[PDB]
């Protein structure tokens, strides 16, 4: 006989095939909403991402998409001293991928709902620290609706969560059809297609 | 397209490949005394475990192999108040397994240990009331033994520590023969040697 050299490599091999697989689940919770199944497969990546020492370049954005996911989710609720959204901001800015009309909308839809979460929130203080680090005549405006505790303007109303959820999940959408192929998915759909 | 519960089925039929995959790799974790490497396995198992809600009776099988190396594992370091070798005698004895030469050794042994481990770190207390938990003429020679903290009593050298772990590891070899077959494992393998 047995050799440990090549089981390891077997385990790894193993590991990537895990690791798109709860890349494809945790992709299909964040668009269902299904928040426990969310919550239980992120646990699941975090473990599996662990067995692993050394990433290829993919293996590293389907880490960086889980993580940005993690962060994205709990959006509305941690070493950094900096929010959820902020830290998703770091880590879309950050993924080895196209800076498109779409990667612009939703950079500049989390800079928005990462103070507008706050004041939702009712605090205030925070929303004014947060705007601060990612900010840090429109900031004057938008420093005037959180000193004003203006949450509903109309400019929240056009960078609303439920469009930066919207635009987040199309992004998804993309990730999820170049997953849905991956070997342990695909194995595990044609023994249910068997039954049945 | 796409069907909800066909993808869910797809995902619960991945779940039990990989929770054997890493019944196989705790396994061998155990035997070749890799122990960062058997707490990574072990917390990736356990999150995995988390991930399903119904197991059929190989399953359990598994998922009770797991948790009961996991206690032995921790027997020299906790809802019970009870230690972590009285909990791995725990599983043992309800195991849905034979009851053989092997199962009664490993059982002694592992009963005699939950005392000597905690007269090896010095808490003497603590192994009358481990004792009194599991006992609780013999009996008055093991509490005697304790009482004059006779830690290396030819007693304890027959029911030592070191024959408990390679009675564990050789069951152990058992279910690392009857698991080397598993889909996820096998399949790893063939990549690997087609590189080689
Ligand atoms: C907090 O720092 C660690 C971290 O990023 N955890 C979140 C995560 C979620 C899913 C997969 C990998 C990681
Ligand atoms: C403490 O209660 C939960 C428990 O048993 N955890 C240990 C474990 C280790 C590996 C696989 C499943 C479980």
């Amino acid at each position: 006989e047995e050799d440990a050299g090549l089981v390891a490599e077997a385990e790894a091999v193993a590991a990537g095939w895990m690791l798109d697989f709860l890349c494809l689940s945790l992709c299909r919770a964040f668009r269902d909403g299904r928040s426990e199944d969310f919550r239980r497969t992120r646990n699941s990546a975090e473990a599996i991402i662990h067995g692993l020492s050394s990433l290829t370049a993919c293996q590293l954005r389907t880490i960086y998409i889980c993580q940005f996911l993690t962060r994205i989710a709990a959006g509305k609720t941690f070493d950094e001293r900096i929010t959820p959204l902020e830290s998703a901001l770091m880590i879309w800015g950050s993924i080895e991928k196209e800076h498109d009309k779409l990667h612009e909308e939703i950079q500049n839809l989390i800079k928005i709902q990462a103070i507008a979460v706050c004041m939702e929130n009712g605090n205030f203080k925070e929303a004014e620290e947060v705007f601060e680090r990612i900010f840090g005549p429109f900031k004057s405006k938008l420093l005037m609706i959180i000193s004003q505790k203006d949450t509903f303007h109309s400019f929240f109303q056009h960078f609303s969560y439920n469009h930066m959820m919207e635009k987040i999940k199309s992004y998804v959408n993309y990730v999820l059809s170049e997953k849905s192929s991956t070997f342990l998915m695909k194995a595990a759909a044609k023994v249910v297609e068997s039954k049945r």
